DNA sequence: GACCACGGCCAC
DNA sequence: AACAGTGGCCGTGGTC
């Protein structure tokens, strides 16, 4: 409907856009429109029909801004209904479902787009009036980070590809030999990749004990869970879980990372998806580079292969025990609080007990592994569970979670607070009320209410977390600009920037702060920050 | 070619 | 495998 109005568009409208495909620094972009009033205008041609705006505005306005970036146009991303959307509810993720839930259809055709911005926005405008918390996250953090991931999206980072190539000749000559050692170790070949030809080598040719049942389909599990259990139990067992960490790295960074290349900037780059997540964390994908490797010797070596342009240096800054010391302010736990107001670590100290060694001997590796067994007892892994991870009795276990939580007593009362309240309100929310809706809190059956539950006191803490490396980024971005540095990525708690060799000890010292102070809690935030020429010695 | 479900596994 | 949570991508095995 609307009416046909001759391009160029009025000030402040709603901008709508047709891509080639969903990856805005590799699309064309076939169609672009505009409505304000009852007025839709249509572009004769989308490339120059871009000089006209001043900002983007409209549902997908980052996109639009990353491709205009990519074409030299500083054309900003204002308003997009997707941010209200999904501040009002995490579960309106795209915008198939935003539309069918707020009145419209999204269709495929930029000026049909464009008037449903306009609509769009209009009604969840009106449904966020008096959320006055919710409108502080859209106007203090949401919306100017659209802006910031823009930047970080256009700008992409540097790889070296080359090293990447050559690696992967190598990792193809070790899955060979591993290959031919377990094929060899089975009296014949078959699909080492087919998970169901393996089950049939493993648990029928062979004698080994099915430990555990997939989930879907109940057939037996071969994940890394089952089979490092089954370690001794057959050699066969050790060089599986060697073949499976080499084509793991291989098929998904290894090879794919160098052929993804743009040809205009001769970087790599990523998306950064704003309302994509339950707990208001981003996400990152085409190519997701919020996990490539790090924690084993091959993933050590590709973590390497992410470098700073000629002249430049990576600066890393990541957040220490962050989900504890948020923790601690959540719950007011004082026991809690002087752990951080003592600069001790918790890690470590779980380390210690773990391995026996004095803290002054804890190493990386162990670490590592202590942080995933404290993240694993707070968010409510089962005394028998880790009494299978940590291999000791289950008593031991039981005391384990009994000391973790009895050294911390007003954790527990936070939990029950934090689901008591969820079950009369419908929804938990963070220190700045981001909210997730979680329905299930009081079903009857046991095992999909305690789910519930165990997300739902989950998302206050992860995505407190969450809201405090937003805000710095958005604190911490106009800063860099005077300096002339740059945001290449976020890793959650974590920040990537790029800065001239002869600033960067300038912007590290700038950037620790900035994040430190962003937001004063009962806690200090301490940060880590590392400077080098790749992304693995940046990380100290 | 394009989708999809599933088991599996990388990061945080 | 499971009473840890949050993601996204892979190959396999299908279907259309
Ligand atoms: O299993 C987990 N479950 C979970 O829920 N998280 C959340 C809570 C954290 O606070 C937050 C930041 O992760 P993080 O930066 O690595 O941890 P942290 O800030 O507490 O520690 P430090 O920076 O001080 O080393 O991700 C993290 C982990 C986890 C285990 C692990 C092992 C590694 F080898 C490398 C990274 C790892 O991540
Ligand atoms: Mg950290």
């Amino acid at each position: 409907a609307l009416e046909e109005a001759p391009w160029p568009p009025p000030e402040g409208a709603f901008v709508g856009f047709v891509l080639s495909r969903k990856e805005p620094m590799w699309a064309d972009l076939l169609a672009l429109a505009a409505a304000r009033g009852g007025r839709v205008h249509r572009a004769p041609e989308p490339y120059k029909a871009l000089r006209d705006l001043k900002e983007a505005r409209g549902l997908l306005a980052k996109d639009l801004s990353v491709l205009a970036l990519r074409e030299g146009l500083g054309l900003p991303p204002g308003d997009d209904p997707m941010l209200l959307a999904y501040l009002l509810d995490p579960s309106n993720t795209t915008p198939e479902g935003v539309a069918r839930r707020y009145g419209g259809e999204w269709t495929e055709e930029a000026g049909e787009r464009a008037a449903l911005s306009e609509r769009l926005f209009a009604n969840l405008w009106g449904r966020l009036e008096g959320e006055e918390r919710l409108l502080w996250l859209y106007r203090e953090v949401e919306r100017p980070l659209s802006a910031v991931l823009a930047h970080m999206e256009a700008t992409g980072v540097r790889l070296d590809v080359a090293y990447l190539r050559a690696l992967s000749l190598e990792v193809a000559e070790e899955i060979a030999r591993l290959e031919a050692e377990v094929f060899r170790l089975a009296g014949h070949p078959f699909n080492l990749n087919s998970r169901d030809q393996l089950e049939r080598v493993l648990f029928d040719e062979l004698g080994l004990p099915a430990i555990g049942k997939t989930e879907k389909t109940g057939k037996r599990s071969t994940s890394a869970a089952v089979l490092e259990a089954l370690r001794e139990a057959h050699p066969i067992v050790e060089k599986i879980l060697q073949y499976r960490e080499l084509t793991k790295l291989k098929s998904t960074y290894i090879d794919p990372l160098p052929d993804l290349i743009h040809p205009r900037t001769g970087r790599l780059h990523t998306r950064f998806n704003q309302t994509a997540t339950a707990t208001g964390r981003l996400s990152s994908s085409d190519p997701n580079l919020q996990n490539i490797p790090v924690r084993t010797p091959l993933g050590q070596r590709i973590r390497r292969a992410f470098i700073a342009e000629e002249g430049w240096l990576l600066v890393a800054l990541d957040y220490s025990q962050i989900e504890l010391r948020v923790l601690a302010h959540l719950s007011g736990d004082e026991n809690l609080i002087r752990v951080f107001q003592e600069g001790r670590d918790i890690h470590t100290e779980t380390a210690s007990w773990m391995f026996g060694v004095p803290r002054e001997a804890v190493d990386p590796l162990m670490r590592r592994a202590a942080k995933t067994i404290n993240f694993g007892v707070l968010y409510g892994m089962s005394a028998h569970r880790l009494s299978q991870e940590l291999a000791i009795p289950y008593e031991e276990a039981q005391a384990f979670i009994e000391r973790y939580f009895q050294s911390f007593p007003k954790v527990r009362a936070w939990i029950e607070k934090t689901l008591e309240e969820g079950r009369r309100r419908g929804y938990v929310e963070t220190l700045f009320g981001r909210r997730r809706y979680v329905p299930d809190l009081e079903a009857r059956v046991k095992s999909v209410r305690e789910a519930a539950e165990r997300m739902a006191f989950n998302m206050p803490v992860q995505g407190t977390a969450a809201d405090l490396m937003k805000l710095a980024m958005v604190k911490l971005f106009p800063r860099l600009e005077e300096m002339g540095a740059r945001m290449l990525l976020q890793v959650h708690d974590e920040l990537v920037l790029e800065a001239p060799k002869e600033r960067a000890e300038a912007v590290a010292r700038l950037a620790k702060e900035v994040m430190e102070g962003v937001y004063p809690l009962a806690v200090p935030l301490e940060v880590e920050v590392g400077i080098g020429e790749d992304w693995l010695s940046a990380k100290e």
